[PDB]
Formats: C-alpha cells, structure tokens, sequence
C-alpha cells in the first residue's frame, strides 16, 4: 500500500471543492471565540510544488476578477503562498487549517506515507498549536476525541487506494461521532464507481446519525475519477446557502464547457 502521492493531484478540481467547503466550515466555527480542534486524518504532504490537473482546478479560480465572497478565504491563504502572482505551490488541507485557524486554535494532523510525513512535520516545526504525527488517521477518531475545547471540524479524505476505505470512512465517523456527536464531519470521496458510492452512502445513512449533507462537483457525467463530493455531518447552518450561492460560479469556472454538475442536497435531512 502507501503508493499514492497527493502531489500528483494537488489543486485539481475535487482539493478545489474539498477546500472551498473546509474554508467555509472554519470561518463559521471562528465565529465564537472559543477555541476549536481542526483534525486531519489523512493530511498529506502539507504543500505541494505545481511547476497537471491543477491546470483544471486551482488555476482556473484564482486569479477571477469577481471571485465570490464565499471563496475569499480559500483563495487568500492560496494568494499567500504565492504573492508573485504566478502558481508555484498548492497549501493542501493542514497548511489552509495552519493559515485559517487562531492563536486559541489546535491542529491534530495525521499522515503515513513514510516521505509524506516528515514533509509535514517540517510545516508545523514552529507551530505549537499543531500535533503531527505518523500513525492511521482512522484511528485518530477514536483517540482525538472529543477535544478538550468541544469544537471542531473533522476531516476525513483518504485516497481510496485500498478499497477497504469505503467502509473504514463509515465505521470511523460512527466512533467519532459516538465520542464527539456536535463536532462537524467533512468526508471526501471521489466518484469513480458510483454504485461504491451509494453502497457508502446506504451505509452510513444506516448508522441512524442525522443531519446530514452531500456536495458533490462532478466534471463529467457518471461513466477514471468524474465528480468528487464532500458529506458533511453537521454543517453550519450556513453552509447550504453559501455552497448554493457558490457552486454555479464555481462549475462554471471550473468546466467551462458544462458537462457533469455542482449539487448541495441532504443525505439525512432535518
Ligand atoms: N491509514 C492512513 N492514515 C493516515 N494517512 C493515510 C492513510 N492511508 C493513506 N494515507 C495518506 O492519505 C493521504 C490522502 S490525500 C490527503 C490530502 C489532504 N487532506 C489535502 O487536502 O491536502 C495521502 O497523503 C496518503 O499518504
């Protein structure tokens, strides 16, 4: 196992989306004062060096002239690694959490690739509000949580290189969220068989936990990877109207041609 490298994907259309969402979820918990616990099961390398599917995600967003105001975050933490104006590096999931998240905030980030992992470390060498550290990110969410400040977006975006994790992303938010039921959950999944979608989806609508929300890009109609999705447990309460806000500017910018489609709709609803 372990020969996935997300920098071969970095800033592609799906890390497009998963971050549009995690950006948002993370301005809302900032919101309140009181500090919160970002958790990365699956964090990568950290940062990735571009220079393609980048070329069809990240880059094509970036530098609009009429980016919406749901993008602004996201995009300004993309800005910050490059002030030159040229697209260089992509900071993947811990490094907009790093950039986003206050002072008061904690970070728990894991990651097992053996190459990957002390990448990662080495963002987070001065940040003591992080914990890094090389061990399986499913069994962060029996052994993170909750967290102290019972606040907090989980993450959970593995690579589906072994199949195993369809399963083991159900199994590992029911511990989770036995542990930690108010915390929000934000699963990514990629759409190349859409039947082992909605075997996942059927499962975890079969652990009876509520609230919850499906966000789903695809760049090509259901036929390799056509769509990816973020199901999010608990979302703010903004975040319907903020993706259905986004999301026709964001397909439209992302698929210039309109094949495939950009839906938010409730897996579980209220
Ligand atoms: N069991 C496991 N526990 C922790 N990390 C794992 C794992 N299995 C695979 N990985 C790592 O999971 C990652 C999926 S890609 C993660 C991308 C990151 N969340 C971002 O948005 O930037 C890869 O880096 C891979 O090495």
């Amino acid at each position: 196992m372990l020969s996935y490298r997300h920098s071969f994907h970095a800033g592609n259309h799906a890390d497009v989306l998963k971050h549009t969402v995690q950006s948002l979820i993370i301005e809302s918990l900032k919101e309140k004062d009181k500090p919160f616990l970002y958790l990365d099961t699956h964090a990568g390398a950290g940062r990735y060096q571009l220079g393609g599917k980048y070329l069809e995600g990240i880059a094509r967003i970036w530098q609009q002239d009429d980016l919406p105001a749901e993008l602004e975050a996201y995009i300004n933490v993309v800005k910050h690694f490059n002030r030159s104006g040229q697209l260089r590096y992509y900071p993947g999931s811990p490094l907009i959490a790093r950039q986003l998240l206050r002072e008061q905030d904690s970070l728990q980030l894991t990651e097992l690739h053996p190459s990957d992992y002390p990448l990662l470390r080495s963002e987070f060498q001065k940040d003591s509000r992080a914990r890094v550290e090389k061990a399986d990110g499913f069994q962060q969410l029996k052994a993170k949580l909750p967290p102290v400040s019972r606040r907090g977006l989980i993450l959970i975006d593995p690579p589906y290189e072994m199949k195993t994790d369809y399963q083991a992303v159900v199994s590992g938010i029911a511990e989770g969220y036995k542990r930690f039921a108010t915390g929000t959950y934000a699963l990514w999944y990629p759409v190349v068989l859409r039947q082992q979608i909605k075997r996942m989806i059927h499962d975890l609508e079969a652990t009876g936990i509520r609230k919850i929300l499906q966000i789903e890009l695809a760049v090509l109609p259901d036929s390799g990877m056509t769509a990816s999705g973020m199901i999010v447990i608990n979302p703010p309460w903004k975040l319907e109207q903020q993706m259905n806000n986004v999301l026709p500017w964001l397909h439209s910018k992302l698929v210039p041609a309109g094949t495939g489609h950009a839906t938010v709709s409730w897996i579980v609803p209220e």
